[PDB]
């Protein structure tokens, strides 16, 4: 399996410009700290990773939902309607079941990503080392 994380699924890379500028900033997001990966483990390093965390949390609880089947496969499964004013962020009414919540993860992600300091010296952070449970 590829090993994607929400953050590199198609209406997050969308939504996350909302609120952190420039041409492609999903990437910064992945594989970061012990969380911003695929799942993760040990305790997370900074805020960002703890946002990282709850997402992963979030697409997990996700994956209860039947409409949620194939969630994570490739970043191409499950898309959904947003509309998004900075941080004002709302998730279409017209979303079935799953993309509405995934919408909801989504948009809960990067307004916690919106508050929290972006530490490069997190960014591929030696899992092995300070990812340890």
């Amino acid at each position: 399996d590829s090993g994607i994380s929400p953050r590199a699924v198609w209406q997050f890379r969308k939504m996350i410009k909302c609120v952190i500028p420039g041409s492609d900033p999903f990437l910064e997001y992945n594989n970061y700290g012990c969380y911003c990966g695929l799942g993760g483990s040990g305790t997370p390093v900074d805020e960002l990773d703890k946002c990282c965390q709850t997402h992963d949390n979030c697409y997990d609880q996700a994956k209860k939902l039947d409409s949620c089947k194939f969630l994570l496969d490739n970043p191409y499964t499950h898309t959904y309607s947003y509309s998004c004013s900075g941080s004002a962020i709302t998730c279409s009414s017209k979303n079935k079941e799953c993309e509405a919540f995934i919408c909801n993860c989504d948009r809960n992600a990067a307004i916690c990503f919106s508050k929290a300091p972006y530490n490069k010296a997190h960014k591929n952070l030696d899992t092995k080392k300070y990812c340890q449970s």
